[PDB]
DNA sequence: CGCGCG
DNA sequence: CGCGCG
């Protein structure tokens, strides 16, 4: 987390719809999905986001 | 190849099947992540094998 | 290649 | 909790 990145993540998914972790990271200047996954799963635990297990895509809920 | 693999082999040979954490600490390192790259690299070459139940690596 | 895991 | 992942 660095630092309110979850806010940026939230804006991207809100404006671009359901996207995989790799696309989210690249849209924020990062390289791999590992750079944002701990954030995504932290937001998911707080019911901010949710992931479709089939498409591995993250969306706002 | 990277000499460390030879050291992992000797440890498993003398101490028997061990989990990745034990192997790493035996070679001076801290976590399993420090040796997992070598382990699976040796597995693909059929040097080692991991018991999926106990997660212990052995000579195969 | 899914990996979230500290 | 397996995770090797670049």
């Amino acid at each position: 987390f660095s630092q309110q990145r979850e806010e940026d993540i939230y804006r991207f998914l809100k404006d671009n719809g359901p996207q995989r972790a790799l696309v989210i990271a690249q849209a924020l200047g990062m390289r791999t999905a590992k750079d944002v996954n701990r954030d995504l799963y932290r937001m998911k635990s707080r019911h901010l986001l949710d992931m479709d297990e089939q498409s591995k895509a993250w969306t706002i809920y």
